[PDB]
């Protein structure tokens, strides 16, 4: 068994394709829409859905805002270079919440920013 | 770049690490503890981190209760066996919100469940 994808509704399905593809460099691997129920759906990843886990983004016709809520957490991925990254991700429709930096006692490098939806996105990174 | 996990917040650590566990057949990967944050995290999955996404689990000292809000949709599962699934959660603190039958327009045996806290769960039976 394996972990398919994470679902998250998102209130422009373009502006968050966006997002996904051109600032962390994921890939459109597949679209749908479903007229009966009303949305259209994006699946974004870093792998086919055969082979990894990716991101379903949900478009709800005529629905452009949703309500947070405090329950769900946060997807993270993993990045060669935190600090670029969250500079791209500032100047593309994201923000930067936490600063890429290690992890209090660790020498592990972390950063914490929001997509256009305001999702919790945490980067990960893998002698100057 | 690759997806590490999502993380969801729980109510209850080991409700949640035994649902995942012995009831998705997911394993539990590590553990830790932040007496200074007063919060403990798990991580379940199918596979190594490294090879994989997975799932932390986040548990807030003393908070057993949060919203859930609009926004997140869910974490979608490939099954063995979905109606077997069903029956297993059905029995073991779950609930079953869609009964384990071919998606509409195909052939696809899918299935919808709750997790302990109400989080969604899409169960899906599914180079070489």
């Amino acid at each position: 068994m394996r972990l398919l994808h994470t679902m998250l509704r998102v209130g422009d399905l373009q502006r968050s394709i966006d997002f996904y593809t051109k600032v962390l460099g994921m890939k459109l691997l597949r679209t749908s829409e479903n007229p009966e129920y009303k949305y259209s759906l994006a699946f974004v990843g870093y792998g086919p859905e055969t082979e990894e886990a990716v991101i379903e983004l949900t478009y709800n016709w005529g629905v452009d805002k949703y309500e947070l809520g405090t329950a769900y957490g946060h997807i993270a991925l993993s990045v060669d270079n935190a600090a670029e990254a969250c500079e791209k991700i500032r100047q593309n429709g994201g923000n930067v919440t936490r600063e890429a930096g290690p992890v209090k006692g660790g020498t592990t490098v972390i950063a914490f920013v929001e997509d256009p939806d305001g999702y919790k996105i945490e980067l990960i990174e893998e002698g100057n």
